[PDB]
Parts: C-alpha cells; sequence; structure tokens
C-alpha cells in the first residue's frame, strides 16, 4: 500500500523509519518531522540505565515516597514507604508503562540532563527531553518538548539496543520484557507477518491523537532485527487515534524488506 494513502484514509500524520540491522536498508517517510515520542521513551531511559548497571546488579534497591508518586503508576504506588529493586523499576516501567518507575529511572541515571547528555554522545542531536512524565505527555505541535523525529529516535534505539554496549544479560532482559508486553497487540504486532518477533514499546501522548510503537522485529529467518519506529498525529487537539493505523503501516512497511 501507500503511507500518503494510509494518512489520507485515517486523516492522520504518518512517521516512520525503519532499518534492517542486517543490510543497512533504510525506509523512510516524514522520517525527519517531529511527533511527541510519550511512553516510548520509556525504553530508552531503560537501556541508558542498563549500561551503567550490570545484570547481577540488578537486585540494587532504591527507596521510594510520596513524593516519587506520579499519575498512573500502576505497581509503583504499592511501594509508597518501601524500597524497590532497579530490576522491578524496569520491569514496571516496560511492562506497565509505570510512569513512577521511568522518573525513578531518569533520576537514577541522574536526570534529564544526564539523558540529553547520552543522546548527544550516540551522536542523537534531535530527541529532546525535557519533562519527567506525565508533563511530557501534554503535547504541542507548536513546542519541541519531549519531541524527536522518526529516524532520529530509530537511530538511537539502533546504538542502544539492537548494536550498542549492553550485555547479553541486559540486553535480552529488555527485549524479553518488549516481546511479552501485552500492550502493544494492536500496533506493529498487529499488522506483522505471524512468523515475526516483535519487541516493542508503545506510546499514546495526551493531545493530537500522538499514537506510537517502536519494535525490533526478527523475521523468520533472520536473528538480526529491524528496528521500526511508527510516530503518528492528527490535526486536532482532542482528536482520539485508531491504532489500525500503526498496524497498517507496519504490514505495508514489512513488504520492502
Amino acid at each position: 500500500k501507500e503511507l500518503n494513502d494510509l494518512e489520507k484514509k485515517y486523516n492522520a500524520h504518518i512517521g516512520v523509519y525503519a532499518l534492517d540491522t542486517k543490510s543497512g536498508k533504510e525506509v523512510k517517510f516524514n522520517s525527519d518531522k517531529r511527533f511527541a515520542y510519550a511512553s516510548t521513551s520509556k525504553a530508552i531511559n531503560s537501556a541508558i540505565l542498563l549500561e551503567q548497571v550490570p545484570y547481577n546488579k540488578l537486585n540494587k534497591k532504591v527507596h521510594i515516597n510520596k513524593d516519587d508518586i506520579v499519575a498512573y503508576s500502576p505497581i509503583l504506588e504499592k511501594y509508597v514507604g518501601k524500597d524497590i529493586t532497579l530490576k522491578a523499576l524496569i520491569e514496571a516501567s516496560m511492562t506497565y508503562s509505570d510512569n513512577t518507575a521511568n522518573n525513578k529511572i531518569i533520576k537514577e541515571i541522574g536526570g534529564i540532563k544526564k539523558v540529553k547528555q547520552r543522546l548527544k554522545e550516540l551522536g542523537d542531536k534531535v530527541t529532546n527531553p525535557v519533562r519527567y512524565d506525565i508533563e511530557l505527555q501534554y503535547y504541542s505541535p507548536k513546542s519541541k518538548k519531549d519531541t524527536s523525529t522518526p529516524a532520529a529516535f530509530g537511530k538511537t534505539l539502533n546504538k542502544l539496543i539492537a548494536n550498542g554496549k549492553l550485555s547479553k544479560e541486559n540486553k535480552k532482559f529488555l527485549l524479553d520484557l518488549m516481546l511479552n508486553n501485552k500492550s502493544g497487540d494492536t500496533l506493529i504486532k498487529d499488522g506483522v507477518p505471524k512468523d515475526y518477533k516483535v519487541a516493542d514499546k508503545s506510546g499514546q501522548a495526551i493531545t493530537y491523537a500522538s499514537r506510537n510503537d517502536v519494535a525490533f522485529v526478527y523475521p523468520k529467518g533472520q536473528s538480526e532485527p529491524i528496528v521500526l519506529v511508527i510516530f503518528t498525529n492528527k490535526d486536532n487537539k482532542s482528536d482520539k487515534p485508531n491504532d489500525k493505523l500503526i498496524s497498517e503501516t507496519a504490514k505495508s512497511v514489512m513488504k520492502e524488506f
């Protein structure tokens, strides 16, 4: 199909960047337009921490209190006044999309300031982390805050996870979480061949029907993944998105590989 066609069909904007890490073949559609990344940034935050904490040390604990709790913290709100391991912070952020775990994880890394720096180090001069959850969820087409382009996020995900400095165990750890994440089944996992394995982290901002999905897709037969970044939005602030849009964009894009 055509993505321009999928744009008209859904009356939505599509941004796509896909890189088959075996061949280095890229597919691009509005890959340089900025979209609110929202909760897909949880996968970047998690990987940055995993670069600095060995797998055997993930049992290390951090204290959680009332001032840490932010909205929509399905797991972490039960830890008020208690301690939690870095392993469970990552599992909560990635699987349940827990905002507090993520914020805690950003704090452990050193804060936005330190996240922003590691990005520049990877050569990503586009991804712009500014606010914490959930204020990062309030998207405005007029602001660059908490946005990235599909080409930039995509490349950052490849140098961090697919071909970065993560160990075998931490990398398996991060990826299993993304393979068993039941929250992304209506997205990229919905539009790719059943033969393929999809390890994703979805996202959805509060405004402009901003719905995203970033995944590592493993074609039956290939062990190297295809990094796939699908960002979408609409023209009105209160527009609701339709998940079938990411599903169908994934279907078409996989036809290039």
